[PDB]
């Protein structure tokens, strides 16, 4: 295609930049490592390279460059609709270019070509019992597509080659990409709405096409779309990407990857906090608020109640970000426009401009700020999507465009094995001196 | 039981050391990260804490601070047979003790217990298709297991709490290790052994279950207890070891971390090593030497002809290690003693001599000697393990003695959430003073 001709481009531009890092610059010391670092998970330690976004502490995420006001500024539109094709986001992340609306056209006619499900995943699906966990659902459907790995079976054939493996590794992921919304709607109607399925439609991008397949009407395309691209990556040092890069730096094909990447992803640290938040909500307006949106004033001392005796206010506070989350306020924007009068999203609104000051006053945790989980599940919950559980298989599509585009780079530029060094605490006890 | 309250007593006596190095010694320096390092897989970098086990680059791998010959020698022995119980090494890589012979017993009924996978386990594996890579099955029938989670069950019901939550970890551990044998067992019949299964007899341990359950006579029992004690654990910085960890830093429950674990060994630079040497060894007394052992001479200059043509010898060099493994050794000389007139043997016994002197001359690879993998499949093929694929699951079942066992006391140490900081190229040009 032209996206992967203008990708080997990009790649043939990169790697001499990469390769003199190496040879002439491979000793420049960049961080180093404290007791308090390999204890508490390598937090802070750069030991990383990713081009596809970086997280700036203060100014939030930046995809290839761009802002996000910018990236939703400048991506093409779908015709009828205010939000972007998801396509135009992946081209974005893969190449460093915004696409023209020819461009976009491509990537979309190449996704229709791949979406289907191969039935053996729903046999599977089947096959595990109903009542598992949706986030369990995606992982095996993704793992059991592992059986047609390109990449895979170039390795498994003698062909491997260190400079073409991004090629295979290309055609995996824009596979993978294109089916992930289908396996996520499969889960969401086997599970939540009575095992009746809409087929996919072909006249559609991939959020419409979302929509469609979990049988929700417009403007939920719209949230879709905005979701995914707002998922779509937070550097590559967060749990769900860094299992992909960890795993595929194996030479583990992204069906591998991804598939542990979701199992990350699973985890109540990482991929839970978007219903803890919600469900927190629903708990306060029913029980100290009554059934009923709050004034100003009873919950501005009912953040006080929680906080001073002793615990967290959930969707407010990050290992990085130390201001607002960017990605909050762009919901914020989609939800003032589209839902002003809602209750659950008038207590959010609030919460914005009373709980900043109060975590303030605190001085205690190191980011006094909302995040995304802050205001995501409110307009799911507002569009009928009250199956919390799912929130997270959401994620996971929208995190996918991110990590995919990751990992063909990560072939494109021959990163080798991640395999850092352990020590025991009797190590670190002699190195304290005790 | 006696193990949960010994490993209780041993968890007591160890937070305080941890919050000791925190409190204390938190800011002392132990490495630093050069560029090399950060696009090199952090390569080197000190930034894990395990006490399960530590590789040394010289003496090799040390469980709990034994020797392998010292494993072998102080564990209680089967009777009737040559080998350890597995039992006896899993209850050392928890507790750091040697347990005496009713101490292992009751680890052992333990194990009986709860080996029985579920019937939805294998419903799941025939959905999937029959020509799927066995590890996709081994990681797709652990992940399936999830719904089963004590772990998740503990959260999810609200009663999380940082100093009990190592004790349903500790269960799922408990009952995931027992299972996984089983596990193994069923896809090696089920791929390659017509489909006909063998009860698991409680009368047996671990290592003479499986092999019951593989349909291989004796001395095979002994063959799987040695394998699954060498492959235990090799430190937490391995692909497969640090993807659990990472996955379950984020409160993953062990049947996710131990399925995404299972997607980076599935890797050919971490767990395809075993078969891509036999291979490599059965293709060469095929072609170069006429389907018959060469003599010394004929092997020693057919070295140098792959080597100064530009290829790697499989099984030789390690990211870590600078010597001899002696996980190698064990397996040589378990062989010495029951297979020493096998041709694949005599090949592997040979390169031992010959390939070390010469992988000297070059002074190129940091580790010119063997690892495991140069030993493993020939020992397995002589027994009629000859599917290959299948020899990265018996790793699989092997490690998880290692990863489940720490995945237990992160939780009970209370370790953080792995969350490292990225950087892209431009910020590491600036550095350079571009
Ligand atoms: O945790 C991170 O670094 C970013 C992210 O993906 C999240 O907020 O879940
Ligand atoms: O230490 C390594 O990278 C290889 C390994 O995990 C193992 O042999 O178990």
């Amino acid at each position: 295609s032209f996206l992967k001709e203008k990708l080997a481009e990009k790649i043939a531009q990169h790697r001499p930049r990469t390769t003199r890092l190496l040879k002439e610059f491979g000793n420049v010391k960049i961080d180093e490592v404290t007791i308090s670092q390999a204890i508490g998970g390598m937090r802070g330690i750069k030991s990383l390279v990713t081009d596809i976004s970086y997280l700036d502490p203060e100014e939030g995420i930046r995809f290839r460059g761009y802002t996000i006001p910018e990236v939703l500024e400048k991506l093409p539109k779908v015709p009828g609709a205010e939000m972007p094709y998801v396509e135009g986001h992946f081209y974005l992340l893969l190449t460093g270019d915004v696409p023209t609306e020819k461009e976009v056209k491509e990537v979309a006619e190449e996704f229709k070509k791949r979406r289907a499900l191969p039935e053996y995943v729903k046999d599977t699906l089947k096959a595990m019992p109903r009542d598992t966990h949706p986030m369990t659902m995606f992982a095996a459907g993704i793992l059991a597509m592992q059986r047609e790995s390109k990449f895979a079976a170039y390795y498994n054939a003698g062909k491997f080659n260190k400079n073409t493996a991004w090629e295979p590794m290309f055609e995996d992921a824009m596979d993978l990409m294109a089916k992930l919304p289908s396996l996520g709607a499969y889960i969401y109607r086997m599970k939540y709405k009575s095992d009746t399925h809409i087929p996919s439609n072909p006249d559609l991008d991939l959020g419409g096409d979302f929509a469609n397949m979990m049988g929700i009407d417009k403007p939920y395309d719209d949230v879709a779309r905005l979701y995914f691209i707002l998922h779509s990556d937070h550097e590559s040092g967060n749990v769900s990407a860094h299992t992909a890069h960890l795993v595929a730096s194996a030479l583990s094909d992204a069906y591998y990857a991804y598939s542990a990447a979701m199992c990350g992803l699973a985890g109540p640290l990482h991929g839970l906090a978007n219903q803890e938040v919600l469900k927190w909500i629903q708990e306060t307006i029913d029980k100290k608020l009554g059934g009923k949106v709050p004034t100003k004033e009873e919950l501005k001392k009912f953040v006080e109640e929680t906080l001073s005796s002793g615990q967290v206010i959930p969707g407010y506070g990050h290992a990085v970000l130390r201001k607002t989350d960017p990605r909050y306020v762009a919901q914020r924007e989609f939800a003032l426009k589209h839902m002003p009068d809602d209750p659950i999203f008038q207590v959010v609104s609030m919460l914005y401009e009373v709980v900043p000051p109060i975590l303030s006053s605190l001085g205690k945790v190191k980011d006094p700020w909302p995040n995304v989980d802050a205001h995501s599940g409110c307009i799911q919950w507002h569009y009928g999507v009250v199956e919390y559980d799912f929130y997270t298989v959401l994620f996971g599509i929208g995190r996918a465009l991110g990590v995919l585009a990751n990992l063909v780079w990560d072939r494109a530029l021959g990163y080798a094995i991640e395999r850092p060094k352990s020590v025991t605490t009797d190590m670190l006890e002699k190195w304290a001196g005790i």
